[PDB]
């Protein structure tokens, strides 16, 4: 059955620690139906009001117009119908993740609807995926490391890119301290050029890394990037910073990036995403999403990983190793975390459905 | 006299008629002296206060944290340090015309201790400008023609794009009624694909146009840009939404566009805009800039092509032919509105200061 949006809401909430914001977005058929979203958010620090501000001015107008035969055509709708827009205000990213959190809101309607968990609905044929702690801070990660293990975890990334000597001390650190069997990531979000990151990777490899995120600037040349891929002993990863059928084209041809990371939240959503975590496992390459926002996009990229588990290398869901309400409370998954594992279950959509009281309460 | 930025504010202005924006920025020094600026945001329809919120929680800080040898150095540390950021967020947009926005207020800031107008200070001889009626819409033509006609306007811009016959229809008649001495031109906002834009450029050829701005969308390959403006009669006007220096290079480097209008409340501020105007007109090109936004921002525009006059073709500044008071009130060279053409005067700056209070109270 056709999807004909009624009523299309954002809900901006802000947990203060700065503070941890969120935009959750509700999407509601002519017949009653409801799903639910994330639209991503985290930077800059005052850009939730506006995400929120594009998808119910902008988006939701073009929604409550028509009728679509299902998500991913109303995707394909409000990516054409923006794409000008987005030239004219140079506003890629906004309009890609106000698009991608509507898209997640309608898949969630669409499941819900066919009684379906969003695993199953997306082709998936299991529910139980791995996971690992993200975003570890520089202080002192094997403190923070142990309490993560304490909840389950087996997996952790560590945050590098700030000081060369100390960051190098966290990893083989940290990497004594858990063993040789568990796996450990570093994430240097853009923080190296190509000289430094060359170096960082040498002085790193001993620490036995999965992977080593964001060397460089999603801007630099493809060209860099193939040079540090042969250079560096560990496999690279990024995705978080790429958008578009295009970008993740190429630079799944380039396999520079053996790791690809995209965010649901950020781009594309399911429609988007799935067809390119497909794209990578098939390559022979290692599907691993993350979301460092609220539960909603959390438990929205695990039903996708879940879909896409991969082959010969399985993927794993980075959740966000930093407190925060807005996850715990939207993400019921994460407490079923057992030995790196988490279930996702059978209620049909998301499995979650924000209670806004409740929200804004703990806030 | 080096510049050390001590308060950066901003303010947002909506002026209902949906309604027309406008964000102004106050630069105040360190020995207290003011500069008025203007940050682009007439899209989309609610970009206008997370514009105004980059500026303060992003921008501002950055600015107040160090002193600058001048304006362009301040340019060039603000595009460096939010880079990354730009990625991250996939902001291009509102940063790069928050951005605009605090260089066309050093500028004036700078101009106003010097004790001189911002024309005479960017090195210009002359105040004395051309301008013409921008955006006149298709429903009627002829009459707000006539309309801004009486009003002192000798030179006119048509938008087309939405329907073909009708298009041709409005342009050669506003040509009839011009006469032939009048200069027409034409906006396509990017509304054309290659075959569509060659069929109606052809079928515009009659009407004498200037200049046909925007026919295809900035994004286009080169090859697109260099085959239509082959094909058209007249020639290819762009830059609203062409931004950064290594972009304008490009078209230069191409020269597929004969009328570059770069939009300096959008990009780069006269520190960036300066030095691509004089090389557009220095290249036998044109230099035609328009603003839409409010006064402002029309003045900076008055000043920058006051500075960088023309020697193939006189340039001419484009006036919002619509009525709006947040661009009357701000922008007092339009009372000498005289034969088509303006004179900025020697009053320092921009030339104007807005009277927050005053405009609120309008609003």
């Amino acid at each position: 059955a056709s999807i004909t949006p009624a009523r299309v809401r954002a809900h901006v909430f802000r947990y203060p620690v700065h503070d941890r914001p969120a935009v959750l977005v509700e999407v509601e058929d002519s017949d009653g139906a409801v799903g639910w979203g994330e639209v991503w958010c985290n930077f800059p620090a005052c850009g939730a009001e506006h995400r929120a501000r594009l998808v119910e001015t902008v988006l939701a107008p073009l929604l409550t117009a028509r009728a679509f035969a299902d998500p991913a055509q109303a995707f394909a709708h409000l990516e054409a119908r923006t794409a000008v827009l987005a030239i004219q205000t140079g506003e890629p990213g906004p309009l890609a993740q106000a698009i991608a959190g509507l898209d997640i809101a309608l898949c969630d309607l669409a499941a819900r609807r066919a009684g379906q968990p969003l695993w199953a609905w997306l082709g998936g044929s299991g529910d139980r995926i791995g996971v690992y702690a993200s975003g570890i801070n520089p202080e002192n990660p094997e403190d923070v490391v142990a309490r993560k293990a304490a909840e389950g975890y087996r997996a952790f990334k560590l945050k590098v890119g700030f000081d060369d000597a100390r960051d190098v001390r966290n990893a083989l650190h940290v990497r004594e301290l858990l063993g040789a069997a568990t796996p450990l990531m570093a994430d240097a979000n853009q923080g190296w050029d190509l000289p430094r990151a060359r170096q960082m990777a040498q002085r790193l490899g001993p620490a036995q890394l999965d992977w080593l995120e964001e060397p460089l600037r999603a801007d630099r040349p493809a060209a860099e990037w193939a040079e540090l891929a042969q250079a560096a002993p560990m496999p690279l990863a990024g995705g978080e910073n790429i958008a578009g059928v295009a970008a993740f084209e190429t630079a799944l041809a380039a396999r520079s990036l053996r790791v690809m990371q995209p965010d649901l939240a950020k781009w594309g959503g399911f429609s988007g995403c799935l067809p390119v975590a497909r794209a990578v496992v098939a390559a022979g390459l290692r599907y691993c999403p993350h979301y460092l926002g609220a539960g909603i996009g959390l438990q929205a990229s695990a039903h996708l990983l879940a879909a896409v588990p991969g082959l010969a290398s399985p993927g794993l869901l980075g959740v966000d190793a930093n407190d925060n309400p807005l996850r715990s409370l939207l993400s019921p998954a994460l407490a079923t975390l057992h030995e790196g594992r988490i279930t996702l279950g059978g209620a049909p959509g998301l499995g979650v459905t924000p209670d806004l009281a409740a929200l804004r309460a703990a806030c």
